[PDB]
C-alpha cells in the first residue's frame, strides 16, 4: 500500500479539485477566464500537480509569489503564462525574460531601466508587465490618476516591455459589510475611463478573488483570481453560509501508531515537564508527528486525534518529532493502526476549520505551514500515484 | 552582495557553533565523548552543513529524527555513525543496513523478525541498534529489568544485528526541582548493575541532554548528546541562571524594504479587514515575508522589526507572502534598505527566546518552523558562501 520508514503522510484528492473549479466556472460569466492561483508550494498541497491539473479542466494563467516559485513551473513542463504577484528586484530583469515569466510592475523609473537592460543583451525575447494599481489594500502599487498617466507613458514607449494587464485588489470582499468593497470599485472603474478618453487602448482587466467572484460576480472583467477556493475551503465562514456555490475539501493527514502500553509500574509521568501522569491500567499510544511538522505546541494537554472511528486525546506536551495519545483504562489498540489527524475516519471528522478555530487563526495558515519533509500522495480518478 | 528576486534570506554563523563546542568540551569529564543532534533540518539552520562543522570540532557521532533525514546526510559524504532516534519500521530494515544506519529497538519480535529480513537475503552487513530504556518519560522504550533481560538475550541469539549502545532520556532535567532527575538516575543504574551481575558486558551508555551535561556533569558516563545548546541557546531560563556555561547564538533573519510610500490620498487603510488606519503624512513601508515563511499571523499589529538600528511596529494583519510596517509622520528610508526581524543591528536586539515568550512557545519551536523556500547563508572565519 503505503511503505514508509516513518510512518505520516498527506493525500490530496484531484477528483476534488477539478469538481471545485467546475462549480466556478458555473457561477460566473461565461466570458470571464480563470487564473489559478498556486503561490507557497500550491497552499501546501504541492504545486506542480494542482497546477498541471487545474490547466486541463479550466484554467488558462497561473499566479506565483515569486520568479523561483514560476520557474520550477517552467520546469515541470507547463507552458501557460505565469504571473509574479509581488515585487521583484531589477537584478532578476534579463532572468525573468528568459524564462518567460510575467512581472508585475507600478514605477516610472523601475520601467525605464529594466528597459535598457535589455536592450544591451541583445535583445531575444520581451518582458511582459502587469500594473498593479493600489485601491485601498495599502501594499503594493500606484495611488493616483496622474502618477497612472505617467507609467502608462514611460511603458508604451519602451520597446522591449510589453503590456499585458492591470488589476486591483479587494481588502474586505469576505465581509457582510460591502462598504469598503464598493469604494474601491469605482475608483478603480474611474481610473481606467480616464485612460480611454486620452485614446489608450486596455488590456486585460482583472480584479476579483474567491470571495468577489462568490459575492459580486458581475465584478469579473476579462479573468478572475481563484485561490483558497481551489483547494476545497471557504474565505469566511460568512461567505460559507451565502450557500451559492458548494466546495469539496482537498486535502487530509494521517499516521500509524509506533508503540502501545500500559503503564502499570512507577513512575507514570508523561512526556517533558511531567504535565500528565496515568493511572495503573491506562493505555498509552505514541505517534510520528511533532510541532517541527507543523502540529502546532498550543495543542498540548488539548487536541484531538481519529482512532477507529473515535476522538482520543493528546496526553502531555507536544514534542518536536512526536506526540503521546491516551486509549484510556484497558485501551483497545496494535502497533501499525491508521490515525487521522485532519480529516475523516468511519463516521466522525476534524476539520481544518475547527482546528484554525481552536488556535485562533484562519485555515489560510494551518494547510500552507505543513512541512514539505512530510511526503505527499495524490489520488486521480479513485488510483494512488506521486 | 547577495542578489535575489524576492528579498529575503537566513544567515548562520559557523564561527559561534565552533565556540559553543568548545565550552562544552572543557566543562564535561574528559573521558565522554560527544554527539550532534542534527534532526529537523537541523533545528531548522539546515543539516548538511552543521553536522560537517561539528565532526570537524569535537564531535563523534550524529543522531536524527528518521532513515529519511540520515540519508541526506550520507548523500553529501558524511560517514560518521548515524542514529534514529524514533521508530523504525520493518519496511525499512534492508535499507537501513545498505546505507549503514543505526537504529533504536526495545522488543522482542522486532528483533527476531529484524534478523530474519537478513537472514533470508544472506547480507554481509550486520545492522547496529542501541536499546532505549523508558525510566520516566514514557515516549518509547522498555520498563522493567526482567523484559531488559529477554531483549538483551534475544539480540544477542541474533547474528545479524550488532549491540552498539543503551540509553534513557531524563524528561525534567532543566527545572529547579531535581527530585525525578535523581529517581530516573538511580533507577537506570541499577537496570545496569542488575545486567552486570550476570555476566554481561555492556556497550556505550548515554542518558544526558543540553540541560544535564550543564547541571550533572557527573551523569557523563560514556557519551553526551548537545542538541540546543550547539545553536547557541538556552534549555530553560533556569539552566541559563546558573551561569557555568557561555553560549552564543548562531542565526539571524533579514529582508529588504520593496516599496515606500506617504499616504496622502484616501483612503488610507491597510491590509487586510482594515484593522489600522494611517496619517496623511505617514509613511508605510512593505516588506517580503509572510506566515507562509514561519512568521505567525498572531503577530498581527503587536511584533517589531529593525530599520536603521530602531524598532518599528508591523501594522495590521499579517499576509501570506508579506508585511506593512509603519516609519511615523515623515520617517526617513528608501526602497532597498536592510531590516533585521531576528537578530542584531546597530546597537538594538531582537532575540529568538524574547519572540518565543510572545506567543507563550519555546525557542525550539520558532526556529524549527522556518520554512524552507528561505535561502540560508553560511559564515565561517567572518565571510560568505551558500
Ligand atoms: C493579489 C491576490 N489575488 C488573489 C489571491 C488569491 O486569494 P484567495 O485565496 O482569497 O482567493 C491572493 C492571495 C492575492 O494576494
Ligand atoms: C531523546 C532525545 N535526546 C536528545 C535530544 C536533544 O535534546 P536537547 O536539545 O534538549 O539537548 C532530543 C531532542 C531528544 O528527543
Ligand atoms: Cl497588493
Ligand atoms: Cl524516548
Amino acid at each position: 500500500m503505503i511503505k514508509l520508514c516513518r510512518e505520516v503522510w498527506i493525500e490530496v484528492n484531484l477528483d476534488a479539485v477539478k469538481k471545485n473549479l467546475r462549480a466556478i466556472r458555473r457561477h460566473i460569466p461565461h466570458k470571464s477566464k480563470i487564473m489559478a492561483v498556486v503561490k507557497a508550494n500550491g497552499y501546501g498541497h504541492g504545486s506542480i500537480e494542482v497546477a498541471r491539473h487545474a490547466l486541463e479542466h479550466g484554467a488558462s494563467e497561473l499566479a506565483v509569489a515569486s520568479v523561483e516559485e514560476g520557474i520550477v513551473l517552467r520546469k515541470a513542463g507547463i507552458t501557460a503564462p505565469i504571473l509574479v504577484l509581488g515585487f521583484t528586484s531589477l537584478s532578476c530583469v534579463k532572468k525573468s525574460a528568459a524564462w518567460n515569466i510575467t512581472l508585475s510592475a507600478f514605477q516610472v523609473d523601475w520601467m525605464k531601466e529594466a528597459n535598457e537592460i535589455l536592450e544591451k543583451e541583445a535583445s531575444a525575447n520581451r518582458l511582459a508587465i502587469h500594473i498593479n494599481v493600489d485601491t485601498g489594500m495599502g501594499r503594493l502599487g500606484v495611488r493616483t490618476k496622474e502618477e497612472l498617466l505617467e507609467v502608462v507613458k514611460a511603458l508604451k514607449a519602451s520597446k522591449f516591455l510589453r503590456w499585458t494587464g492591470i488589476f486591483t485588489h479587494f481588502s474586505t470582499a469576505d465581509e457582510p459589510d460591502t462598504t469598503l468593497t464598493k469604494l474601491q470599485h469605482e475608483k478603480f472603474i474611474s481610473f481606467l475611463s480616464f485612460l480611454k478618453k486620452q485614446g489608450i487602448e486596455l488590456p486585460t482587466v482583472h480584479m476579483c478573488n474567491t470571495a468577489a467572484a462568490i459575492a459580486f460576480p458581475e465584478f469579473s472583467a476579462d479573468m478572475i483570481r481563484l485561490g483558497i477556493g481551489l483547494y476545497g475551503l471557504y474565505p469566511s465562514a460568512y461567505i460559507k453560509q451565502l450557500n451559492l456555490v458548494k466546495l469539496e475539501p482537498a486535502l487530509s493527514l494521517k499516521a500509524r501508531i509506533a508503540y502501545v502500553k500500559t503503564m502499570r509500574t512507577e513512575p507514570r509521568t508523561v512526556s517533558y515537564g511531567a504535565t500528565y501522569i496515568a493511572e495503573p491500567n491506562e493505555v498509552i499510544a505514541t505517534l510520528p508527528i511533532g510541532y517541527a511538522d507543523g502540529y502546532s505546541r498550543a495543542l498540548s494537554n488539548r487536541g484531538f486525534v481519529l482512532h477507529r472511528g473515535k476522538r482520543v486525546p493528546v496526553a502531555g506536551r507536544v514534542t518536536m518529532d512526536m506526540i503521546m495519545v491516551s486509549l484510556g483504562e484497558n485501551g483497545e489498540g496494535k502497533q501499525g493502526d491508521e490515525v487521522v489527524i485532519y480529516g475523516k475516519q468511519k463516521g466522525a471528522e476534524i476539520s481544518v476549520d475547527e482546528v484554525a478555530e481552536m488556535l485562533n487563526t484562519i485555515n489560510y495558515e494551518v494547510v500552507s505551514t505543513l512541512s514539505r519533509r512530510i511526503p505527499r500522495f495524490y489520488i486521480r480518478d479513485g488510483e494512488i500515484f506521486k
